[PDB]
């Protein structure tokens, strides 16, 4: 069942490491982007594609999904998210890495890993990796999506605003 | 069990990206070792303690593993294996970096992972591991040993029964 380590290593061995910083990071960039002129929300979000289909650049895949920033020291990047032409909203959006891992395996004949196994290790990962954010020492959502009638922006937009209701509200 | 997956990704996300170059990169440096004077060990070696306790610096941790250079994204470097402050013999020497995910979870407390199981998923690690070598489409050796020995003793052993294994067949 390689999900249940590829999840932990993912946490242990990246999560865990820049999540912490994070939330700072992302106040001292905001400043300047008020002044400029919006705000950027709070969570890390990071994209899990049942399918395991990681672009090696996700703002090509989406049109509605430009590339807007660096965010300054890890690599991480701001994006904004568009609805009719118009920024809709804008956070540090990231894709899942251990997938690629999934991807590869059933693509390895010794393996002997199929695509229907490989969606089953993917749902594991992302089931496993939740629960290990729930007992976690906040500022990250997982954004689990099966393609198929759906913009991958609108799924974005959609926790994006419902992040900011529960920041208002409590 | 987090062994299953940590194997898995340490070869398809790591292993299987350097090894296929390897041999050619060491090929290519053994020329000039030759001419200034001796000979690097084709396989990559990784060291596997099975306490999951990776030095930050290997070279510090065994005096008797002196590095010698890095091998021209991929860090590699060259050690030197000692036996009475005589150059003993040479190889690319690495540490399996996944034990140090399972050490990070013993001690982590929501993990509720012990030694005890530590212990057996570095095990699992090791065994499964070479299992996905087997097979894999030869210049990559696994050292797991349990600290009690020395280790340069213990590399410097398989180093010898490489040579062995070429000139024979
Ligand atoms: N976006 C992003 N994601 C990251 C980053 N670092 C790690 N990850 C994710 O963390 C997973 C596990 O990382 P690991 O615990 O360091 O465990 C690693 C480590 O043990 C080994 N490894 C990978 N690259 C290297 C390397 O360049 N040198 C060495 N010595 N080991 C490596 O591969 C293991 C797992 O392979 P991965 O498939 O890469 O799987 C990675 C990857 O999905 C990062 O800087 N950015």
């Amino acid at each position: 069942n390689v999900a249940h380590g590829l999840a932990w290593s993912y946490y242990i061995g990246y999560l865990r490491l820049i999540l912490p910083e994070l939330q700072a990071r992302i106040r001292t960039y905001n400043q300047h982007y008020n002044n400029l002129r919006g705000a950027v929300s709070q969570r890390l979000y990071i994209l899990l594609p049942l399918d395991c289909g990681v672009p090696d650049n996700l703002s090509m895949a989406d049109p509605n999904i430009r590339f807007l920033d660096k965010l300054p020291q890890y690599s991480n990047s701001i994006y904004e998210l568009l609805e009719n032409g118009q920024r809709a909203g804008t956070c540090v959006l990231e894709y899942a890495t251990p997938l690629q891992t999934l991807f590869a395996m059933s693509q390895y004949s010794q393996a002997g890993f199929s695509r229907e196994d490989r969606l089953e290790q993917a749902k594991l990962f992302c089931r496993t990796l939740e629960d290990i954010l729930a007992d976690a020492p906040n500022n990250c959502r997982l954004i689990a999506y099966q393609e198929p009638s759906f913009s991958l922006s609108q799924e974005v937009l959609r926790h994006l605003r419902q992040e900011e209701k529960e920041e208002v509200t409590v």
